[PDB]
Protein backbone atom coordinates (compact mmCIF):
# COMPACT_ATOMS: atom_id res chain seq x y z
CA UNK A 1 0.00 0.00 0.00
CA UNK A 2 2.15 2.42 1.27
CA UNK A 3 -0.41 5.09 -1.06
CA UNK A 4 -2.86 4.11 2.00
CA UNK A 5 -0.52 4.63 4.62
CA UNK A 6 0.14 8.27 3.51
CA UNK A 7 -3.43 9.33 2.64
CA UNK A 8 -4.80 8.14 6.14
CA UNK A 9 -1.89 9.41 7.67
CA UNK A 10 -2.22 12.67 6.08
CA UNK A 11 -5.37 13.33 7.51
CA UNK A 12 -4.93 12.27 11.19
CA UNK A 13 -2.16 14.89 10.75
CA UNK A 14 -3.90 17.61 9.55
CA UNK A 15 -6.97 16.82 11.56
CA UNK A 16 -5.59 16.94 14.82
CA UNK A 17 -7.09 20.25 15.23
CA UNK A 18 -10.70 18.95 15.36
CA UNK A 19 -12.71 16.81 17.83
CA UNK A 20 -15.68 15.43 16.00
CA UNK A 21 -17.28 11.81 15.54
CA UNK A 22 -16.54 12.40 11.63
CA UNK A 23 -19.81 11.37 10.78
CA UNK A 24 -21.45 14.39 12.89
CA UNK A 25 -19.16 16.41 10.17
CA UNK A 26 -21.09 14.69 7.09
CA UNK A 27 -23.89 14.75 8.52
CA UNK A 28 -23.90 18.18 9.87
CA UNK A 29 -22.98 20.09 6.76
CA UNK A 30 -25.91 17.90 4.24
CA UNK A 31 -28.75 18.05 7.55
CA UNK A 32 -27.50 21.68 8.19
CA UNK A 33 -28.36 22.90 4.54
CA UNK A 34 -32.03 20.87 4.46
CA UNK A 35 -32.45 22.50 8.43
CA UNK A 36 -31.28 25.75 7.13
CA UNK A 37 -34.18 25.88 4.09
CA UNK A 38 -36.75 24.56 6.51
CA UNK A 39 -35.86 27.34 9.28
CA UNK A 40 -36.00 30.16 6.86
CA UNK A 41 -39.20 28.69 5.75
CA UNK A 42 -40.77 28.81 9.16
CA UNK A 43 -39.17 32.11 9.74
CA UNK A 44 -40.67 34.30 6.97
CA UNK A 45 -43.92 32.68 8.34
CA UNK A 46 -43.26 34.25 11.50
CA UNK A 47 -42.98 37.73 10.28
CA UNK A 48 -45.65 37.62 7.87
CA UNK A 49 -48.20 36.39 10.86
CA UNK A 50 -46.85 39.61 12.28
CA UNK A 51 -47.74 41.87 9.72
CA UNK A 52 -51.30 40.64 9.74
CA UNK B 1 -20.54 -11.82 -2.01
CA UNK B 2 -20.17 -11.62 1.53
CA UNK B 3 -19.64 -8.13 0.74
CA UNK B 4 -22.97 -6.84 -0.36
CA UNK B 5 -24.72 -8.76 2.64
CA UNK B 6 -22.41 -7.24 4.81
CA UNK B 7 -23.62 -3.67 3.31
CA UNK B 8 -27.31 -4.00 3.22
CA UNK B 9 -27.17 -5.66 6.46
CA UNK B 10 -25.45 -3.00 7.97
CA UNK B 11 -28.51 -0.43 6.55
CA UNK B 12 -31.06 -2.73 7.82
CA UNK B 13 -29.37 -2.53 11.19
CA UNK B 14 -28.83 1.17 11.14
CA UNK B 15 -31.69 2.15 9.77
CA UNK B 16 -34.23 0.34 12.27
CA UNK B 17 -34.99 3.67 13.62
CA UNK B 18 -36.54 4.59 10.90
CA UNK B 19 -40.48 4.23 9.07
CA UNK B 20 -40.60 5.05 5.82
CA UNK B 21 -40.80 3.04 2.15
CA UNK B 22 -37.64 4.73 1.10
CA UNK B 23 -38.64 5.73 -2.20
CA UNK B 24 -40.04 8.49 0.40
CA UNK B 25 -36.83 9.60 1.51
CA UNK B 26 -34.68 10.13 -1.44
CA UNK B 27 -38.01 11.90 -3.65
CA UNK B 28 -38.32 14.16 -0.21
CA UNK B 29 -35.58 15.60 0.29
CA UNK B 30 -35.14 16.37 -3.58
CA UNK B 31 -38.74 16.98 -4.36
CA UNK B 32 -38.59 19.30 -0.81
CA UNK B 33 -36.31 21.46 -1.92
CA UNK B 34 -37.40 22.17 -5.02
CA UNK B 35 -40.60 22.71 -3.04
CA UNK B 36 -38.96 25.24 -0.85
CA UNK B 37 -37.80 27.38 -3.99
CA UNK B 38 -41.34 28.07 -4.99
CA UNK B 39 -43.04 28.19 -1.87
CA UNK B 40 -40.45 30.95 -0.77
CA UNK B 41 -41.50 32.94 -4.01
CA UNK B 42 -45.58 32.74 -3.69
CA UNK B 43 -44.30 34.01 -0.41
CA UNK B 44 -42.47 37.34 -1.40
CA UNK B 45 -45.04 37.83 -3.97
CA UNK B 46 -47.53 38.07 -0.57
CA UNK B 47 -45.37 39.83 1.58
CA UNK B 48 -45.39 42.44 -1.72
CA UNK B 49 -49.72 42.31 -2.33
CA UNK B 50 -49.90 43.04 1.10
CA UNK B 51 -47.57 46.05 0.98
CA UNK B 52 -49.35 47.62 -2.10
CA UNK C 1 -32.72 -7.21 -24.11
CA UNK C 2 -35.24 -8.40 -22.11
CA UNK C 3 -33.57 -5.71 -19.82
CA UNK C 4 -34.50 -2.76 -21.89
CA UNK C 5 -38.29 -4.15 -22.67
CA UNK C 6 -38.83 -4.43 -19.06
CA UNK C 7 -37.47 -0.90 -18.01
CA UNK C 8 -38.81 0.99 -21.02
CA UNK C 9 -42.04 -0.67 -20.62
CA UNK C 10 -42.06 -0.42 -16.65
CA UNK C 11 -42.15 3.85 -17.97
CA UNK C 12 -44.85 4.03 -20.27
CA UNK C 13 -46.41 1.65 -17.67
CA UNK C 14 -45.99 4.24 -14.31
CA UNK C 15 -46.16 7.48 -16.71
CA UNK C 16 -49.55 7.12 -18.57
CA UNK C 17 -50.83 8.72 -15.59
CA UNK C 18 -48.96 12.24 -17.42
CA UNK C 19 -49.20 14.02 -20.46
CA UNK C 20 -45.70 15.85 -21.51
CA UNK C 21 -43.42 15.48 -24.92
CA UNK C 22 -40.68 14.50 -21.88
CA UNK C 23 -38.13 16.51 -22.97
CA UNK C 24 -40.42 19.57 -21.43
CA UNK C 25 -40.43 17.47 -17.98
CA UNK C 26 -36.50 17.87 -17.84
CA UNK C 27 -35.68 21.36 -19.48
CA UNK C 28 -38.29 22.75 -17.16
CA UNK C 29 -37.02 21.22 -13.72
CA UNK C 30 -33.84 22.90 -14.71
CA UNK C 31 -34.32 25.69 -16.65
CA UNK C 32 -36.97 26.40 -13.51
CA UNK C 33 -35.01 26.46 -10.83
CA UNK C 34 -32.30 28.78 -12.79
CA UNK C 35 -36.19 30.74 -13.66
CA UNK C 36 -36.44 30.90 -9.91
CA UNK C 37 -33.06 32.72 -9.00
CA UNK C 38 -32.97 35.11 -11.24
CA UNK C 39 -36.99 35.69 -10.30
CA UNK C 40 -36.60 36.11 -6.57
CA UNK C 41 -33.83 38.20 -7.51
CA UNK C 42 -35.65 41.07 -9.39
CA UNK C 43 -38.02 40.75 -6.94
CA UNK C 44 -36.52 41.51 -3.55
CA UNK C 45 -35.26 44.41 -5.99
CA UNK C 46 -38.78 45.39 -6.67
CA UNK C 47 -39.81 45.62 -3.20
CA UNK C 48 -36.21 47.93 -2.33
CA UNK C 49 -37.69 50.12 -5.12
CA UNK C 50 -40.75 50.62 -2.99
CA UNK C 51 -39.28 51.08 0.86
CA UNK C 52 -37.36 54.29 -1.13
CA UNK D 1 -14.83 7.17 -34.74
CA UNK D 2 -18.17 8.24 -36.17
CA UNK D 3 -19.13 8.30 -32.39
CA UNK D 4 -17.78 11.57 -31.92
CA UNK D 5 -18.21 13.05 -35.44
CA UNK D 6 -22.03 12.46 -34.65
CA UNK D 7 -22.36 14.19 -31.34
CA UNK D 8 -20.36 16.84 -32.05
CA UNK D 9 -22.24 17.82 -35.39
CA UNK D 10 -25.53 17.19 -32.98
CA UNK D 11 -24.54 19.96 -31.25
CA UNK D 12 -23.26 22.48 -33.60
CA UNK D 13 -26.50 21.82 -35.28
CA UNK D 14 -28.60 22.23 -32.12
CA UNK D 15 -26.77 25.10 -31.23
CA UNK D 16 -26.81 26.96 -34.48
CA UNK D 17 -29.53 29.56 -32.23
CA UNK D 18 -26.88 30.55 -29.79
CA UNK D 19 -23.93 32.90 -29.96
CA UNK D 20 -21.83 32.97 -26.77
CA UNK D 21 -18.26 31.50 -26.88
CA UNK D 22 -19.04 28.48 -24.76
CA UNK D 23 -17.03 29.05 -21.49
CA UNK D 24 -19.58 32.19 -21.07
CA UNK D 25 -22.33 30.12 -20.87
CA UNK D 26 -20.57 28.05 -18.53
CA UNK D 27 -18.65 30.52 -16.27
CA UNK D 28 -22.42 31.88 -16.60
CA UNK D 29 -24.87 29.62 -14.83
CA UNK D 30 -22.08 28.46 -11.69
CA UNK D 31 -20.76 32.19 -11.50
CA UNK D 32 -23.97 33.90 -11.55
CA UNK D 33 -25.87 31.36 -8.91
CA UNK D 34 -22.87 32.31 -6.57
CA UNK D 35 -23.17 36.05 -7.62
CA UNK D 36 -27.00 35.79 -6.98
CA UNK D 37 -26.64 34.58 -3.06
CA UNK D 38 -23.92 37.14 -2.69
CA UNK D 39 -26.96 39.76 -4.25
CA UNK D 40 -29.16 38.60 -2.09
CA UNK D 41 -27.41 38.94 1.02
CA UNK D 42 -26.44 42.97 -0.30
CA UNK D 43 -29.74 42.91 -0.61
CA UNK D 44 -31.40 42.07 2.65
CA UNK D 45 -28.85 44.64 3.96
CA UNK D 46 -29.82 47.32 2.40
CA UNK D 47 -33.13 46.85 3.51
CA UNK D 48 -32.81 46.41 7.03
CA UNK D 49 -30.31 49.98 6.67
CA UNK D 50 -33.90 51.56 5.57
CA UNK D 51 -35.93 49.91 8.47
CA UNK D 52 -33.64 51.63 11.18
CA UNK E 1 3.54 13.76 -17.52
CA UNK E 2 2.61 15.23 -21.29
CA UNK E 3 -0.50 15.44 -20.24
CA UNK E 4 -0.15 16.34 -16.98
CA UNK E 5 2.51 18.92 -17.48
CA UNK E 6 -0.04 19.93 -20.18
CA UNK E 7 -2.90 20.10 -17.95
CA UNK E 8 -1.10 21.70 -14.97
CA UNK E 9 0.66 24.52 -16.87
CA UNK E 10 -2.75 25.36 -18.47
CA UNK E 11 -3.80 26.31 -15.27
CA UNK E 12 -0.55 28.21 -14.14
CA UNK E 13 -1.13 29.81 -17.61
CA UNK E 14 -4.43 31.23 -17.11
CA UNK E 15 -4.00 31.28 -12.95
CA UNK E 16 -1.69 34.07 -13.59
CA UNK E 17 -4.30 36.59 -12.40
CA UNK E 18 -5.41 35.53 -9.45
CA UNK E 19 -3.06 35.56 -5.53
CA UNK E 20 -4.97 32.92 -3.06
CA UNK E 21 -3.03 29.86 -1.65
CA UNK E 22 -5.76 28.08 -3.35
CA UNK E 23 -7.04 25.83 -0.25
CA UNK E 24 -8.40 29.49 0.55
CA UNK E 25 -10.31 29.41 -2.85
CA UNK E 26 -12.17 25.95 -2.57
CA UNK E 27 -12.48 26.59 1.44
CA UNK E 28 -14.04 30.16 0.82
CA UNK E 29 -16.75 28.88 -2.18
CA UNK E 30 -17.91 26.17 0.28
CA UNK E 31 -17.33 27.80 3.75
CA UNK E 32 -19.59 30.97 2.67
CA UNK E 33 -22.61 29.70 0.72
CA UNK E 34 -22.80 27.72 4.41
CA UNK E 35 -21.65 30.82 5.91
CA UNK E 36 -24.61 32.89 3.99
CA UNK E 37 -27.49 30.56 4.81
CA UNK E 38 -26.11 31.35 8.76
CA UNK E 39 -25.42 34.87 8.06
CA UNK E 40 -29.35 35.45 6.23
CA UNK E 41 -30.71 33.71 9.07
CA UNK E 42 -29.31 35.91 12.31
CA UNK E 43 -30.59 38.90 9.45
CA UNK E 44 -34.07 37.74 9.60
CA UNK E 45 -34.34 37.24 12.80
CA UNK E 46 -33.22 40.82 13.43
CA UNK E 47 -35.77 42.27 11.55
CA UNK E 48 -38.08 40.56 13.76
CA UNK E 49 -36.49 42.00 16.94
CA UNK E 50 -37.28 45.56 15.58
CA UNK E 51 -40.78 45.05 14.69
CA UNK E 52 -41.86 43.64 17.91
Amino acid sequence: MEKVQYLTRSAIRRASTIEMPQQARQKLQNLFINFCLILICLLLICIIVMLL
